[PDB]
């Protein structure tokens, strides 16, 4: 229907906090935390992998290499997959471009201990 | 409709005895070989495949690697696909799970003749 | 509805010149160019991509390694991509088959310049 699950009672207060985009006016809500499960399951995956923060990371995994060859439909995905999983680790970001640039660092950094 | 094509007589026999699971009480059915046809047909992949034992193969190998990253959708079907692309092949388990042991192992020689 | 976008004036001439086969007696018709767009959009790709000599490269891209793990579906789409492509970028082949042949010669000399 329309109740809490994915993200829990301090984790709602930032991700209403959280914006979509840096130079916007639009803060996030639990329209797009449910707007992802629905194209989640679609893709096979079940919304239950945004509830934890493993099963995020195992989507950002197929959307980050389908970044380019995926449509419109993925990046919005990766854009909420993405504030979501930060709330989930600890990063704390303000809208969803700062949530890009954590996670592309911290990726950048395994690759000198993985080329 | 409700007939024979994947699994013929002698197959059948077999299908309807192995089990979904090592430890239940509810064998194989047309169902089963139905229910993945058409999850077949819906990811381009045509349920003809699994009636030759060349085409069940090509979709393990896609299912493989999707084992981790795909979601309950893709489980069932690995676990159909194995029972049936056994029943192809020779191996003739009693379960689901012993079908996916048989697959494993056969796949753990290739790595010693393929690195 | 049914109007030109993907193919310009020109593009249209050649369009519908070029045949769906070699030894055929069908030649290609927007029918195609729009029964492509619908499957695209189907697999989170705009149908925009194909009015773009860049999209429709993106776009092989992705079917060109699912050819033979691809289903029908993937197949006809091969096949008007082609066409569609070699269009937009220089190779103006009679039929479906000789876009193959092209795309895939121009692919082999990258090898020797990229393995
Ligand atoms: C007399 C009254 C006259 C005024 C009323 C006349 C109509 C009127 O309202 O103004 C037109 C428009 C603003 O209205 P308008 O609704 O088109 O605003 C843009 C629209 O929402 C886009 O979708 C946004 O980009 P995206 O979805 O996030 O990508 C874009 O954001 P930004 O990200 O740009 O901030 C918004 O500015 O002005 C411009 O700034 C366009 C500059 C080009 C910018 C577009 C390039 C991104
Ligand atoms: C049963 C029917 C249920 C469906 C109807 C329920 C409501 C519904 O329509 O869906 C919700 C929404 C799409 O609708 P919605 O109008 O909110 O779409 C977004 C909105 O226009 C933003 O302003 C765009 O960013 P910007 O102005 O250019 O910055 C953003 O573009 P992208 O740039 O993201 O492509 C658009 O997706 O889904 C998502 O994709 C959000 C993912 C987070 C993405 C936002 C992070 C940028
Ligand atoms: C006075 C009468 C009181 C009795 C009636 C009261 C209700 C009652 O019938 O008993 C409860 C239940 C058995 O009934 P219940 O229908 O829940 O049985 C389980 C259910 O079908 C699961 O979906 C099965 O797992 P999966 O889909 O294949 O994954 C599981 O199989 P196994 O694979 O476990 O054999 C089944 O046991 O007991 C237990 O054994 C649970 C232990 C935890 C096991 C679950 C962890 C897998
Ligand atoms: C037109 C509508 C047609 C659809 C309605 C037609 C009937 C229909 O509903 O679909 C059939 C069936 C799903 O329904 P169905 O109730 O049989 O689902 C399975 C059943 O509950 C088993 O007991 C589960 O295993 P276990 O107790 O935990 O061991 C198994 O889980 P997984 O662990 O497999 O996820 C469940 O999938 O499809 C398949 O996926 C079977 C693939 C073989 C998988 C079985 C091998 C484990
Ligand atoms: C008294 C009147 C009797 C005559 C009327 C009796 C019925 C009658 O019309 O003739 C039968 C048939 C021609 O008619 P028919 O509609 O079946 O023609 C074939 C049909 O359209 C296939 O789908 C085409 O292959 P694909 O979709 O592109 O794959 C195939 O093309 P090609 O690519 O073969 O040119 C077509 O020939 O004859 C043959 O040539 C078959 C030889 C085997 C060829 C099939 C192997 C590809
Ligand atoms: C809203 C509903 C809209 C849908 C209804 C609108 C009309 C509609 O039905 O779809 C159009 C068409 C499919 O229908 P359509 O009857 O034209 O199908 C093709 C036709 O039979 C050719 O003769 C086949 O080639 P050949 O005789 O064996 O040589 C070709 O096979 P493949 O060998 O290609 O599999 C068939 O796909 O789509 C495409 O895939 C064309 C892609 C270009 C492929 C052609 C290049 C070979
Ligand atoms: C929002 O309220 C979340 C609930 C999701 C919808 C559940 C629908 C009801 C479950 C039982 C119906 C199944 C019919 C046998
Ligand atoms: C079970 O009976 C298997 C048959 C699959 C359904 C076939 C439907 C009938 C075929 C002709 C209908 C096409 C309409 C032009
Ligand atoms: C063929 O004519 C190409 C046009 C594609 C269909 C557009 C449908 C009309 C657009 C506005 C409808 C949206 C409802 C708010």
């Amino acid at each position: 229907g329309a109740r809490a699950s994915v993200l829990s009672g301090g984790e709602l207060d930032k991700w209403e906090k959280i914006r979509l985009r840096p130079g916007g006016k639009k803060q996030y809500k639990l329209k797009h935390i449910v707007w992802a499960s629905r194209e989640l399951e679609r893709f096979a995956v079940n919304p239950g992998l945004l509830e934890t923060s493993e099963g995020c990371r195992q989507i950002l995994g197929q959307l980050q290499p389908s970044l380019q060859t995926g449509s419109e439909e993925l990046r919005s995905l990766y854009n909420t997959i993405a504030v979501l999983y930060c709330v989930h680790q600890r990063i704390d970001v303000k809208d969803t471009k700062e949530a890009l640039d954590k996670i592309e660092e911290e990726q950048n950094k395994s690759k000198k201990k993985a080329q």
